[PDB]
């Protein structure tokens, strides 16, 4: 489909952000993962149809309770790894 690599910065850890991203990804039937980086940022790999991916990016910007998204970087690829499911990963 398309794969997005999304990096989120701001007040985005210890705020239920991974859970929020996972609920949005499952709602939008996207596959991939969300993971906290040790530098405070959140990485998101998401694969799916373009309408789902675009609307997902907008939802991510709204964040979880107490979060504040100050930046979102997105890079894209047509090469999907064929992920199923969306996981909170370590």
């Amino acid at each position: 489909m398309l794969q997005y690599r999304i990096i989120v910065d701001g007040r985005v850890q210890g705020v239920g952000f991974r859970y929020f991203v996972q609920m949005e990804a499952d709602k939008r039937k996207l596959a991939g993962w969300v993971k906290n980086r040790d530098d405070g940022r959140v990485e998101i790999l998401a694969e799916g149809p373009e309408n789902a991916l675009q609307s997902f990016v907008e939802a991510v910007k709204n964040g979880s309770p107490f979060s504040k998204v100050t930046d979102i970087s997105v890079t894209e690829s047509r090469s999907l790894e064929g992920h199923h499911r969306f996981s909170i990963v370590y």
